[PDB]
Formats: structure tokens, sequence, C-alpha cells
């Protein structure tokens, strides 16, 4: 069956910094844009959905909107990179990653957000 | 305009024993394309009915739901992805999650309250 797997289930992040966590998920030979749906949320938020080669934006949460995105060149090494720039505490939480690729899974990731310090 | 789950209840209210039979639809515009449709049911992380490519997993369905968990196979073509739980006990009060990839990809969220038993 399709397993997608984090590489840690658990980010302690600084405040202000940029955050990227990661679902990976196999890709044999090359990459199927056409088959492939990828979301992030959190606490039902839309953070990014890319759905068939693109990603959607107007359904994105006003809170993520010029905030998150998909590192798009990760995507054909078979990694799901979530970048969320100038992190603040209301980022800290549990994320869902759900990938559709001949297959489905998802997998939580807890982010903890220390108090700004540097 | 992206393809959109929709539940006609978030919220069952079933009496112990009985069958309980939970619903998410989702659009089928011409007719249903099976190599196309993932419909994964489950709670608390236990996986209740996987099925993937016109046919359910069964290797990876927990122990709990081996013989009470069935998809109507019937209702797909309805757009309609109803889980039946056959004889429903204290345990299967809870958060059950649909999700289904068919040319997008939701879940939605439906809560079960299962009334207790009579001395009846
Ligand atoms: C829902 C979804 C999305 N979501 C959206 O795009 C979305 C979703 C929601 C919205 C917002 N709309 C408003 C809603 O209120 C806006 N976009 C994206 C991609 C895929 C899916 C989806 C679809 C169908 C099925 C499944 N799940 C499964 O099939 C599944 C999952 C997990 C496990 C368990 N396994 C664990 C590993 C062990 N592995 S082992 C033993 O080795 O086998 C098993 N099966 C998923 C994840």
């Amino acid at each position: 069956a399709f397993t997608v797997t984090v590489p840690k289930d658990l980010y302690v992040v600084e405040y202000g910094s940029n955050m990227t966590i990661e679902c990976k998920f196999p890709v044999e030979k090359q990459l199927d844009l056409a088959a492939l749906i990828v979301y992030w949320e959190m606490e039902d938020k839309n953070i990014i959905q890319f759905v068939h080669g693109e990603e959607d934006l107007k359904v994105q949460h006003s809170s993520y909107r010029q905030r998150a995105r998909l590192l798009k060149d990760q995507l054909s090494l078979g990694n799901a990179a979530l970048q969320i720039t100038d992190v603040k505490l209301q980022d800290a939480g549990v994320y869902r990653c759900m990938i559709s690729y001949g297959g489905a899974d998802y997998k939580r990731i807890t982010v903890k957000v220390n108090a700004p310090y540097a």
C-alpha cells in the first residue's frame, strides 16, 4: 500500500524563523503531475492545495496568503515540502499533509513555536 | 469549484446494537470511474474501509472492524460513499472521517453518538 512518511513528527522552531516541514511519498521513475494531489492544512485552514500540476490560491486561507508555499522542485524527489515564512506563535499546532498519487495517505506533524529570544 | 464532499448529516444518534449507515456524497458527472476512485473511512486512526482502484484492501483493515464494516458498492455509482457498521457498541461513538480522491480530493468529519443499552 502507498505510504507517506515524515522524517520528523515534531518541529521546534524559533519565533520569526522560516520553517520547512516535509512529507515523503514514493516516486518510482519520473513524476506524474496529473495524478498528484498534495494538501496541507492546520485546524481546518487551507494552507496549500496542489491539484493536478497546479496550486489553487482561490481557496487558500487569508492567514497563509503570502506566507506558505510548496517547494515545487522537491515534489519530483517525492518530497512535499511546506515552507511557512516568518513563523508566529499562531503557527504552533498540528499540521496534516494529505497526498493522493496512485494510492493515498496522510500524516500529522506537531509544530512548537518557542517565544522570541534570538 | 474545487471538488467538494458533502455530508447530509454531520451527527448520527444511534441505538446500542442497531446498524448504522453513514454517508459522504461526492459529484459523479457522467458514469463512475473505479480506477480513479479512492475512498477511505477511519476513526481515531483505525483503518475501517479502504477502497483503492475498484477494490477494497482488507489486509490493512483494523481487527475491530473485521466482520462489521462494509462500503455499499452499489451506492458509489450514485456518488455516495456509504459505510455500514453492524451491531453498534459504545466503542463506536466518536469522530469518523471519510476521505475521497476522485479528480480532486476532500474529506469530512462525522460524529457518532451511541445511546446506552436498555434494561428492557
Ligand atoms: C482528502 C485528501 C486530500 N485533501 C484535499 O485536497 C482537501 C481536503 C479538504 C479541503 C477543504 N474542504 C473543506 C472541508 O471541510 C480541501 N482539500 C488530498 C490528498 C489526498 C486525500 C485523501 C483522499 C482519499 C483517501 C485518503 N486516505 C487514505 O486512503 C488513507 C489514509 C491513511 C491511511 C493510514 N495509513 C498510515 C500508514 C501505514 N501504511 S501501511 C500499514 O504500510 O499500509 C490509509 N489510507 C486521502 C489522504
